[PDB]
């Protein structure tokens, strides 16, 4: 009955902390989920960790342990950030799990079998920071020897790559530069924002696809080629599988892989790009796979010195945030701050502000003003909405159905700080129906006591829209609100109940010890 909705993050490098970049892209995921569980879908969202390759090799020596030991100290760590975040991943793919090796095993076999992949000698250059080959052309700021360039530099972050000539086996990905193409014409919509798949198309699809490197011998940290052990699989093609092995394809239970594959969204950063709208759909027809519905790269938070970078080390970290200021307050600025098809910078001030004022002030003052109204004015009883009686409810109604339109514009274009900023309109124009309207004024006068019950129920009305709306964004918030309010029917909390305006037609006793929503 139930659509299947497939939503993954990144499978990020354990390389070190993670920081609010990580913690933006599984929150972001997270709130797509959220969304798509309260339209009706069978959701299932994947997230884990990419941990082979040289580059978590490199960190686990630098730790002075091995890399197994390494990885599970810093996997517990990133598990229980997402669970401090309240992420709702169904499942979390780590790449060392035997389920996940075995996949890689049998892709790389059969497309051996097949002839897609052949044994032969990369030359050429390597970032290890990066996971990514290059060629001599490529290289920024070369240093020459005696003409010849025996070093440089990555032009993607400025790191320094490494020579390498070694055996290695091959898959001709430039046979399937045509299919591709087609596909890219077949499904527009495919790659978001539609800025970068003009640079996937004139900066890698038009210069000519070279033949990729899909394994290695100088190392040995990573899959194994069944067929020729000392051979490594290449870090990029082990970690794309992740979302086809963590439902189990290749299996003795496919049931997963059936029902939910092909994803509809593949969440990521714009550096990772080429991998999942290249390489992935490449790899995906060689298997004769279907390919994903969509690709969404996001900017990145920025710093001083420009992109946030766990290697590099100006960071901020998710569990200092969440400590001081709590959850809600963390995943508000996230998905307020950075708009999804920008670049953003971090402030610890612009941080402060979305807490104090638009949660604490804006949001819980609102509930408390209207909790205190009802309390005074009668006796904790909110009597029930009838209709649009005050002068400015025909026009007010309105707004909160526009409100919902606004917002489902929004999040269906993944906008979330629009979509918030929506809210908050609303949420001010509340407010300011107080001010308006003015219930002590009213409360004079016995003759205004029906005026005084429609404008009381006006304003809880106008907040159970807020809160509902916000359930995807927010974990605490929403659910303290229906508590203090006394919202228990739980079709009430749902997206078809924003439908009709005004559906609090019995009395009801709100909470009589009204306390802060807000941390
Ligand atoms: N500054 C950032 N802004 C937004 N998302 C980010 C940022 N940094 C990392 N991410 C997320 O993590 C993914 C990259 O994972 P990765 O393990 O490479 O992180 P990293 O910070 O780039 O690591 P390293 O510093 O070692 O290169 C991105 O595609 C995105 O999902
Ligand atoms: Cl798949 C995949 C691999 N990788 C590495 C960093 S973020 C990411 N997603």
């Amino acid at each position: 009955a139930k659509e299947t909705f497939y939503i993954t993050t990144p499978i990020y490098y354990p390389s070190g902390n993670l920081h609010i970049g990580h913690a933006y892209s599984t929150v972001a995921g997270d709130v797509i989920a959220r969304y798509k569980r309260m339209q009706g879908y069978d959701v299932r969202y994947l997230t884990g960790t990419d941990e082979h390759g040289q580059k978590i090799q490199e960190k686990a020596q630098k730790a002075g342990k091995t890399e197994i030991e390494y990885l599970d100290e810093m996997i517990a760590g990133i598990k229980q950030l997402w669970a401090k975040l309240e992420i709702s991943n169904d499942d979390f793919i780590r790449t060392t799990e035997e389920r996940h090796k075995h996949v890689v095993e049998q892709v790389f076999e059969r497309l051996l079998k097949q002839g897609d992949i052949y044994l032969g000698e990369y030359e050429g250059w390597y970032s290890v920071p990066d996971e990514t080959y290059y060629t001599e052309s490529q290289l920024v700021d070369p240093q020459y020897e005696n003409g010849k360039i025996i070093g440089g530099k990555s032009p993607d972050s400025g790191h320094e790559v490494e020579l390498v000539k070694e055996e290695s086996y091959f898959f001709n990905i430039s046979k399937y530069t045509d299919r591709l193409l087609e596909f890219y014409d077949q499904n527009p919509d495919f790659i978001q924002p539609p800025s970068r798949k003009n640079e996937m198309i004139n900066n890698f699809i038009k210069p000519g696809l070279a033949d990729l490197a899909v394994s290695r011998t100088s190392f040995n940290w990573g899959v194994h080629v069944p067929s020729n052990p000392k051979h490594v699989v290449y870090v990029w093609i082990d970690a794309l599988v992740n979302y086809i092995s963590a439902l189990g394809y290749l299996s003795d239970d496919e049931s997963l892989f059936n029902k939910y594959w092909p994803a509809d969204i593949h969440l990521m950063a714009k550096e990772i790009v080429r991998f999942h709208s290249i390489i992935w759909p490449i790899l995906l027809m060689a298997l004769d796979l279907p390919l994903p519905k969509k690709v969404f790269a996001h900017g990145w938070i920025l710093m001083k010195d420009g992109k946030m970078s766990k290697s590099k080390g100006n960071v901020v970290d998710p569990n200092i945030l969440i400590d001081r200021y709590g959850l809600d307050a963390t995943r508000y600025y996230l998905m307020r701050e950075l708009p999804f098809g920008s670049d953003g910078v971090f402030t610890p001030e612009a941080f402060v502000e979305r807490t104090n004022f638009d949660l604490a002030n804006d949001l819980g003052n609102l509930v408390n003003r209207t909790i205190s109204m009802v309390n005074k004015y009668f006796d904790g009883e909110l009597p029930a909405y009838q209709g649009p009686l005050h002068e400015l409810d025909e026009e007010m109604e309105a707004m909160a159905l526009e409100t919902v339109k606004s917002y489902t514009e929004s999040m269906e274009s993944l906008q979330f700080s629009v979509a918030l900023s929506t809210v908050w309109k609303f949420i001010s124009r509340t407010n300011k129906y107080i001010d308006e309207t003015t219930p002590w004024v009213l409360a004079k006068d016995d003759s205004q006591k029906d005026m005084l019950g429609n404008v009381m129920a006006h304003l809880v009305e106008n907040i159970r829209y807020a809160a509902v709306l916000l359930r995807p964004f927010l974990t605490h918030a929403p659910k303290e609100i229906f508590e203090q309010l006394n919202i228990n029917n739980p079709q009430f909390m749902e997206f078809s109940s924003l439908e009709q305006y005004g559906v609090l037609n019995e009395s009801i006793m709100v909470t009589g010890q009204p306390k802060p929503i807000f941390p």
